Formats: structure tokens, sequence, C-alpha cells
């Protein structure tokens, strides 16, 4: 579905940045979230690899969403019931969003992150049925924008973030699995 290697990214923007109390913003903070993230991201690999096997998905990929969405569970495992945010919309490590699914299986299970990853393979499709020409790494990266905001509100690639969660869900994603493919976990 796309090289992630190859997809161009800006990283995280300043204000998800902060957040994480950084002093620096873009593709290294991406990387300082996904490396923080990396040792919580060691229970779920079992899963992971199996999840991506299944849907043909780079596992830096899923690992990446995440990191993003959950810190790998860090600041969902302690809600009653517990895996959700935005607040009890979103469930489980990736999020999955209940109003347009059903929330499938325990917050960190493989049922969840199998459903998470098909909810993405179908952005993908989406994205690559609306913007055909697009390069398929410029697809894949408007795949993931998609799961943040809806394929509705991806318009363009260069503007690709501007109406998501931070103005930078998939360049800061993109980032983040760059880092997990090149230094793993």
């Amino acid at each position: 579905y796309g090289d992630i290697t190859q997809v161009e990214t800006s990283g995280a923007s300043s204000k998800t940045s902060r957040q994480d109390k950084l002093e620096y913003d873009g593709v290294r903070a991406s990387h300082t979230m996904a490396q923080t993230d990396a040792g919580r991201m060691e229970k779920y690999k079992s899963f992971i690899n199996n999840v991506a096997k299944k849907h043909v998905v780079d596992p830096a990929v899923i690992a990446a969403i995440i990191s993003r969405e959950s810190r790998a569970g860090n600041v969902i495992f302690n809600t009653t019931p517990p895996g959700w945010g935005d607040n009890y919309n979103g469930f489980g490590l990736m999020q999955v969003d209940k109003r347009y699914h059903e929330p499938r299986g325990a917050w960190n299970s493989e049922e969840h992150i199998d459903q998470a990853t098909g909810i993405l393979v179908n952005f993908i499709q989406l994205i690559q049925k609306k913007f055909p020409s697009w390069s398929t790494e410029q697809q894949l990266k408007g795949a993931i924008a998609a799961y943040n905001t809806g394929d509705g509100r991806v318009e363009s690639y260069e503007s690709v973030d501007s109406r998501t969660t931070g103005k930078d869900y998939s360049n800061d994603v993109v980032a983040r699995a760059q880092w997990y493919k090149k230094n793993g976990f």
C-alpha cells in the first residue's frame, strides 16, 4: 500500500510537540514521541505483526497510530471502563471512533487492532478512489489523515492535515512510523 520510507513528512506541529514538553518540533519531535512509546509497544508485538500480515500493512504504521492515538495505552489505561479517549468516543490502542463503528475486542486486544487496521485499509481504498493520480505514498498519507478526520475532509495533498487534530495528524504518524521502521521495537 505505499512505502512508508517514501512518504514526505514535516512531523509534529509545535502544539503537539509542546504537549510532550519538547523544546523542538517537526520530525525530530515525532521521533522522540515514538521512542518514548517504544517500550510499551513491545507488549503488543504479536498482535501488531499478526494484523500487519493479514492486512498487508507495515507494522511500523500500526505502531505509529498506536503511539499517536493512545501513547501505547499510557493515556487510556485508567479510564472506567478502561481504554477510552475523546472523552468516551474513541476506544482502544488505536482509538476506533464508536460513532462510525461498534468497537470490538478488549481495548488492548488483537481483535481491536485488527478492526482499527481494517478501518485504515478502508480509507486507503477510498483515497485511492478519490485521488487515483496521487502517488501510492501520497495516497497512504491521505488515508492516514482520513483515519483521523474522514475522507470528506482530505481535500488536497498539500493541505492533507489542515483539517486534522493538531493540524499534523498524518505528518506526525508518518514520521513516527519512519522511526519504528528504522529502529524497530
